[PDB]
């Protein structure tokens, strides 16, 4: 038959705001030992569906894909790329898709198809090598000066100029300030358009002081403003048959042709944010556990020495040779979830999931972080152990890494998850191969994730590195 989601009682006025808390993540957890996998809360008039589980998600995201693909419509998306995000928009339609096929393309056309100046590699593989030893040399030269560092703030570089080369055909200096003005100052999008803002289900703190949104409204609009100054720049010197950029392979489709050429070229602009935001978060945690890991860190190069040695660089070949990686990685996704909540959906129709009626407009948090966690799916699933994805033969146990959910599910799923993958693997395997890094004991280094759409961990100042052999 059918019946309602349940869940647990809340404010008449405000729901379940103050059950949430800071860490929604871990609350809608908790939760969901009670209530199940489809429950229901509501933060402050608007009811929420949450979901949790591995299958009922994937029933859900995928097998009625459609009925789950929307974009509910929350406050804080219309300040994102001035309201025609396509990632945020409330957008769903046969608009959004074309814009989304256009996106697929141009990545995989200037990330993972074969550079014509390179006959070796990709791409990827030429830049992401490039700032690999950039960032190695500047590394160095923090140890000869303070003899410490926080890595965030030049591994954002070294991604950044990564995905700005795909991107915009350019690339930044460490220390150039207009960079660090747009990718590593008072950079809060995350932490506000985390699923669960009060700012977007509370209408009256979008009117009040609130600073951690007015930081919030600069911040967009600053980089809207980078985006069109590129864009500006680049129909200037747009040749028709050189397509050198994802930015050039845009323009080119406006002059080919509801899709308006804003729509078309603001598209970069999703590419950009996410690009070097999400894979900078991932190589910054890894960082944070191999510091507080040491044992990780050597079976890592000790498995590089064994398969390539020191004697070349690496490269994307050598990924599926390289198990104990895939895993540490895998696990980096897993322990940290630093991607907790999808970006929040929104239902297309009237629709039943598990039983449950869920009708047409209603809001839905996708709890990622519950999979990654779930007692029934991981033996202890709070200790960092890479080994759990290692069959007993030393190879990656491939139906227990889909299991794995960072990268969401469905006709809304990432994109950008091979390149994310891809980058990840070669950033730590160039430098792993090559440096050891530590930190000193008696420094305090907090793991706690920060909540947001891609939590972070606070920043670390002692991090050391030497080179090895
Ligand atoms: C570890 C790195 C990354 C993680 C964990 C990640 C995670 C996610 C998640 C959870 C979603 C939304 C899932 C949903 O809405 O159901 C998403 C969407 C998206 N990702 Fe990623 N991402 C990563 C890297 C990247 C990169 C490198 C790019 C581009 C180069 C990218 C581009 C996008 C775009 C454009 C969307 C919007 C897709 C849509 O809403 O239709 N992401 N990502
Ligand atoms: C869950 O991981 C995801 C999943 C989907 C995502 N989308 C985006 C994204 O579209 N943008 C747009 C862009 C402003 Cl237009 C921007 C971001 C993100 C951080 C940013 N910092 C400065 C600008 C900026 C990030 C992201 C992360």
């Amino acid at each position: 038959g059918l019946k309602n989601p349940p869940g647990p009682w809340g404010w008449p006025l405000i729901g379940h705001m103050l059950t949430l808390g800071k860490n929604p993540h871990l609350a809608l957890s908790r939760m969901s030992q009670q209530y199940g996998d489809v429950l229901q809360i509501r933060i402050g008039s608007t009811p929420v569906v949450v979901l949790s589980g591995l299958d009922t998600i994937r029933q859900a995201l995928v097998r009625q894909g459609d009925d789950f693909k929307g974009r509910p419509d929350l406050y804080t998306f219309t300040l994102i790329s001035n309201g025609q995000s396509m990632s945020f928009s409330p957008d769903s339609g046969p608009v959004w898709a074309a814009r989304r096929r256009l996106a697929q393309n141009g990545l995989k056309s200037f990330s993972i198809a074969s550079d014509p100046a390179s006959s070796t590699s990709c791409y990827l593989e030429e830049h992401v090598s490039k700032e690999a030893e950039v960032l190695i040399s500047t590394l160095q030269e923090l140890m000869a000066g303070p003899g410490h560092f926080n890595p965030y703030r030049y591994v954002v570089v070294s991604v950044t100029n990564v995905i700005c080369a795909i991107c915009f055909g350019r690339r930044y200096d460490h220390n150039h300030q207009e960079l660090l003005s747009l990718v590593n100052l008072n950079n809060n999008f995350g932490e506000v358009v985390g699923s669960g803002n009060p700012a977007d289900f509370i209408p009256i703190l979008r009117y009040l002081p609130n600073p951690s949104l007015n930081a919030f409204k600069d911040l967009n609009e600053k980089f809207y403003s980078f985006m069109q100054k590129m864009v500006k720049e680049h129909y200037k010197t747009f040749e028709k048959g050189h397509i050198r950029d994802i930015t050039d392979s845009l323009i080119e489709h406006c002059q080919e042709k509801q899709l308006s050429d804003e729509k078309i070229i603001n598209i970069v602009l999703d590419l950009f944010g996410a690009g070097f935001d999400t894979v900078t978060t991932a190589i910054s945690w890894s960082l944070m556990y191999l510091v507080m890991n040491p044992r990780v860190q050597r079976k890592i190069q000790e498995e590089l020495d064994t398969v390539i040695g020191r004697s070349r660089r690496p490269r994307l070949s050598d990924r599926s040779h390289l198990p104990y990686m895939e895993a540490f990685i895998l696990e980096t996704f897993r322990h940290s979830s630093f991607v907790p909540f999808t970006i929040p959906h929104s239902t297309t129709r009237d629709t039943s999931l598990k039983g449950f009626y869920i009708p047409k407009g209603r809001c839905v948090f996708v709890n990622q972080w519950q999979i990654n966690h779930d007692q029934k799916l991981w033996v202890n699933p709070s200790e960092f152990l890479p080994e759990r994805f290692l069959t007993p033969d030393g190879a990656i146990d491939k139906v227990l890494s889909e299991k794995v959910i960072i990268f969401g599910m469905g006709k809304r799923k990432c994109i950008g998850e091979t390149i994310a993958r891809w980058e990840v693997f070669l950033f730590l395997a160039i430098l792993l191969q090559r440096v050891e890094f530590s930190v000193p004991l008696g420094v305090k280094v907090d793991m706690t994730p920060i909540y947001g759409l891609t939590m972070k961990h606070a920043c670390c100042e002692h991090f050391q590195m030497q080179l090895r052999s």
